[PDB]
């Protein structure tokens, strides 16, 4: 168990830990005493039918969403709905390899979780705590939208709405490729030492490149081209990475990144059905936008596009941002109008 | 001075080595014994004026040109022309860091050649061998386009065709970031001694990371999910890393990749005039096509056509290939055909 300050309800805002008990991944690990980590706004009506869940994506919390998404003056209003955001396992808030007090999962010990078993536990926690069976909507992005599908097709009648922002349903090779090679270079710093070190500074170096990895494939060429960071305030394209995004990845803990990498890499709802994901989305009941990133260059509109064609009912609004894939920070003027409009336009129908 | 049997006429083909004596470079350093590999296929006739210049392209050499691109049944016919291929400066088959007798520019003392110092180096070797004054023709990809570039700017005159192919005339900070998390992974490895290593043996580690790295920037996100691969004989998607690219970066030599890494970053030709890239290609006399390759992740098109659009009299012809950067290395069924195509009709003009 580790000292990290960036995990901490200081840094991602507050939230509470309540635990589920035994769970069995379908890796064939075991979570002995599996806690997730969760923050609320808003109050859940008699009927409990006002409930929004939102899972959080790579490298990050739910800070993000109740910093930039979630308002009244927002689509994800706490003033109408009940608006829970539950922590991925191992994402550094919930249960994770350099958190856990369990000696047989500890860091480099810590078991494969996949997706599926991160919906397996949310829904055991709504159950538990709120007594929640049905979803209002479900709205995530990146892996959260991994989530939000593994989500709606899992259970599909215990979801009304489904929003995936910039994700798919079922992982492309590409997006493996670009995956191992985040994983590699945090892996190649001697002081990771096989995923047993002391602190996450010890592991400074691979973090930093990690960094520039995403600064190579989480914008766009033309996010760069046009200086697009000079609206954050920032004063060169060098200062965009030594005075945001390396500070950022060097302040995480590498075991919890590869492990939510490895969750990343192995995302599939077609498991349901054998492979056939035109099946596998043919279950879906919920009222869908999927909601892909223009620019996005590892989530690209036309495997989005793909994947919306084989959801029955479902729509397909595409989010323009010239800052790609993170996007989803909110970097851009129209970024969250457009998602607010839509969003609306989803909790109307 | 190392041994490496990839850069040896056994494996890139035939080739010979002149020197054109002292170099002195742009960025200060100077090149005491200067002398450059080329190779050449066709007869050069009686006034000298069917010569077709061929730059080499990063991690490459003459070899690709002469077994896929280079034929009685191309465009690139050595039954009209006279073709020549000058490898660049450091490139591993010219005066490299691996490869030099000079000791004072040996290994990691060797110094920092720009693309200007380049052609430059070219113009001098073709003078002073062959007496060329005028090119019929300058074709180049990646790198070799960016040569081009240089050489229809800096000599307008001596140039009468250019065929820039899925390359810009001046670097975009994305290739910027890109590039420099090439050189941060191959640095990464301890077995690199800051340039100073034994063998190229010893970077085996940087080297198979670096081209893990061209598996998710080189292609396109279409490549691998289509399995475009297929029709190489590989049968994994795994395969294709490990029976192919790794070797092949595996089998390089890191200061020479780092050097021609650098050269790459800084390609600019707006440096004739002060950094006006619209009255740097304005100076264009050549006829241009500016030919991208359609999926090309790293030098998209929208980047090459707003290039496009400040040389005058030039056209812009795209190529249509799924395999993006690399399909350079004409690994899709319709690449030459599109090749042959466009070059023919500008030999024509």
């Amino acid at each position: 168990m580790l000292d990290n300050s960036f995990y901490t309800a200081e840094v991602q805002g507050p939230y509470e830990t309540a635990s589920i008990g035994r769970l069995e991944l379908e890796e064939g690990g075991v979570i002995e005493d599996c806690w997730l980590a969760y923050a609320t706004a808003g109050t859940l009506n008699e009927d409990k039918s006002n409930a929004i869940l939102i899972p959080t994506w790579y490298s990050g919390t739910h800070q993000t969403w109740f910093q930039q998404y979630i308002g009244t003056d927002h689509a994800l209003d706490p003033s109408k709905y009940f608006i829970i955001s539950i922590n991925q396992i191992g994402n550094g808030l919930s249960v994770s390899p350099a958190n856990t007090a369990d000696d047989s999962i500890s860091m480099s010990k810590f078991p494969n979780v996949r997706i599926g078993d991160d919906v397996v536990a949310q829904d055991r926690l709504l159950r538990q705590e709120f007594g929640i069976t049905e979803l209002f909507a479900v709205v995530g992005g990146s892996m959260g939208a991994q989530q939000t599908y593994e989500w709606i097709v899992r259970f599909p009648d215990q979801v009304h709405r489904a929003a995936p922002i910039a994700g798919t349903a079922k992982n492309t090779p590409h997006d493996f490729i670009f995956t191992q090679t985040l994983n590699e270079t945090v892996e190649a710093d001697p002081g990771f030492n096989g995923g047993e070190y002391s602190s996450h500074e010890e592991v400074a170096d691979g973090l930093r490149r990690q960094s520039h990895l995403w600064a190579a494939m989480g914008f766009s060429t033309e996010f760069w081209k046009q200086e697009a960071w000079r609206r954050l305030g920032l004063e060169s394209k060098e200062s965009v990475l030594a005075d945001f995004l390396d500070p950022l990845f060097m302040s995480m803990d590498p075991n919890t990144l590869l492990n939510n990498a490895w969750k990343w890499q192995h995302g599939d709802v077609s498991r349901h059905t054998g492979g056939d994901l035109a099946a596998a989305l043919g279950r879906v009941k919920a009222k869908t936008f999927v909601m892909p990133i223009s620019e996005d260059m590892f989530f690209p509109v036309r495997d989005c596009a793909a994947e919306q064609a084989l959801i029955p009912g479902s729509e397909l609004r595409v989010i323009e941002d010239i800052a790609g894939h993170l996007g989803l920070f909110n970097v851009s003027e129209n970024y969250i109008p457009q998602i607010d409009k839509n969003l609306k336009e989803l909790f109307e129908s």
